[PDB]
């Protein structure tokens, strides 16, 4: 059973990667199950929607009221040591609103953190058959 916890923004950093103070602490997280397309990107560096992909996400927790850490069942670190979770503004899941609007597909999932990856798909169905940004 996965449970919401409270955490505060720090800065956004890419539309995949955002950095909260989590239990105190300031920690860079990656958000679970998606691939944004990057603007500092490891070989490519600035990637089409990129620099969309990353407005859209710091929008979205810049504005919230409320913003929520969700870990899955599996390991909550990767090997960065980026926080691996879902991560909810204003109640709604940010991972999610990126694939729903074509600006993320999701992500190769490694069980056992693949929970909300049946809803994901749904979304991204969606956007394709919408042909939205990504899908366009």
């Amino acid at each position: 059973k996965l449970h919401k916890e409270p955490a505060t923004l720090i800065k956004a950093i890419d539309g995949d990667t955002l950095k909260v103070m989590y239990k105190g602490q300031p920690m860079t997280f990656r958000l679970l199950l998606v691939d944004t397309p990057e603007t500092k990107h490891p070989k490519k560096g600035v990637e089409k929607y990129g620099p969309e992909a990353s407005a859209f996400t710091k929008k979205m927790l810049e504005n919230a009221k409320k913003i929520e850490v969700e870990f899955d069942k599996g390991q909550r670190t990767d090997k960065y040591g980026r926080g691996l979770a879902y991560i909810y503004a204003d109640g709604k899941m940010v991972n999610e609103a990126l694939v729903r609007q074509g600006l993320a597909k999701v992500a190769y999932v490694y069980k056992p953190n693949n929970t909300h990856e049946q809803h994901l798909r749904k979304s991204e169905a969606q956007a394709k058959k919408e042909k939205l940004n990504i899908w366009s």
